[PDB]
DNA sequence: TTTTTTTTTTTTTTTTTTTTTTTTTTTTTTTTTTTTTTTTTTTTTTTTTTTTTTTTTTTTTTTTTTTTTTTTTTTTTTTTTTTTTTTTTTTTTTTTTTTTTTTTTTTTTTTTTTTTTT
């Protein structure tokens, strides 16, 4: 939801992971960074999903 | 106004314990030295027809010493018991998976101050 609200569309240019993690932690997820980034890393990598 | 009782932290330095620097013994690790395997070719060894004079088996008969034989008494064999080892259920502990809670370190760059050595 944070990546959709930011506008991280698949055909648009990339955005840094720090901005997305900061936006998620600031707005939606109250559980602090370094665990949202692990979920993002797992969702990105092709041998896990 | 002078004088009298009591209380504790310090002059403490010494005894006990703890912490921190040390170096003998069995378990790793790199080296040299000896067991394995594949090619060349090479004189050398070795596979297969022909002839040949040989020397051991099969007609026949003989005996004697190993094959018959019965029996006493041993002694290896088997029985029970118990110990030692092997092997497998049982239990315990530890590790990895993915979202969470927490933290912790090493260096550049300059300029100024402490803090030891000569």
């Amino acid at each position: 939801y944070a990546m959709n609200v930011l506008g991280n569309d698949w055909n648009k240019a990339y955005k840094k992971s720090a901005r997305v993690v900061g936006d998620v932690i600031g707005k939606y997820h109250p559980h602090g960074d370094s665990a949202v980034y692990d979920t993002i890393v797992r969702m990105a990598q092709p041998f896990s999903l």
